[PDB]
């Protein structure tokens, strides 16, 4: 029998059937999409979408035992790098209609190609912008509860801090997925992560740091709070 139970984190579920067990999922905000290749489980009249850790760094973090997950129902999220993977759809499922997600990408082409994935998920607002210059989209993005960032750039920690200074509420959280080689290919990943932690700690309280292996190689997710 198929059993869908509530995960520790609200909006997240643990699906345990006969074959696909030890798998997490979110409740589809827009059931009936019938998107080519969708992996959905119908349970008690509702659709649950399998969260693929190979296609979502947040899914990987949760499966790796993430303890702090600030993205919850009703929260507002500034999402830098919204087009990568399947993460946006799951964050949309979790936040629900009472919340909102402002997604930033620098390429108009990337945003245009993102249309078919978010067109029905009206709680996602795609916005063109350069994440290194947060001030440029201040008229569109409000103060938010959480900033989630997946930007493989050398200055990604500074990007988080600068965006937090403009948009993050006091007490709000930041979540950043860091690819060590996007910062320094000449240093050991653990050293890069330690340096990133030092940089973030000057502005935030660093709450948690978790490696994403085996789903990603030399990537770590940091959860921080704007004290």
């Amino acid at each position: 029998m198929v059993e869908v139970k509530k995960h520790k984190f609200p909006g997240v579920y643990t699906v345990i059937d006969d074959d696909g067990s030890e798998r997490i999922a979110t409740k589809n905000l827009v059931p009936g999409q019938r998107v080519y290749g969708e992996r959905v489980i119908k349970w008690e009249g509702e659709e649950y979408r399998i969260w693929n850790p190979n296609r979502s760094k947040l899914g990987a973090a949760i499966m790796n035992g993430l303890k702090n997950f600030p993205i919850k129902p009703g929260k507002s999220v500034l999402y830098l790098g919204i087009a990568s993977g399947t993460t946006a759809s799951h964050v949309s499922d979790i936040v629900g209609w009472e919340g909102k997600i402002f997604g930033i990408e620098f390429s108009p082409r990337v945003l245009r190609e993102l249309v078919p994935i978010v067109e029905e998920r009206r709680n996602i607002v795609p916005i063109l912008g350069d994440a290194t210059k947060p001030e440029e989209y201040r008229a569109l993005v409000p103060k938010v509860d959480v900033i989630f960032e997946d930007v493989a750039q050398p200055t990604q920690a500074k990007i988080l801090i600068d965006n937090a200074e403009v948009y993050l509420k006091r007490g709000g959280y930041g979540m950043i997925a860091v690819k060590s080689r996007s910062i320094d290919v000449t240093k050991e990943p653990e050293q890069v992560f330690r340096e990133v932690e030092r940089e973030l700690s000057e502005y935030f309280e660093v709450i948690e740091r978790l490696n994403l292996e085996p789903y990603e190689k030399d990537h770590a997710l940091f959860v921080v709070r704007k004290t």
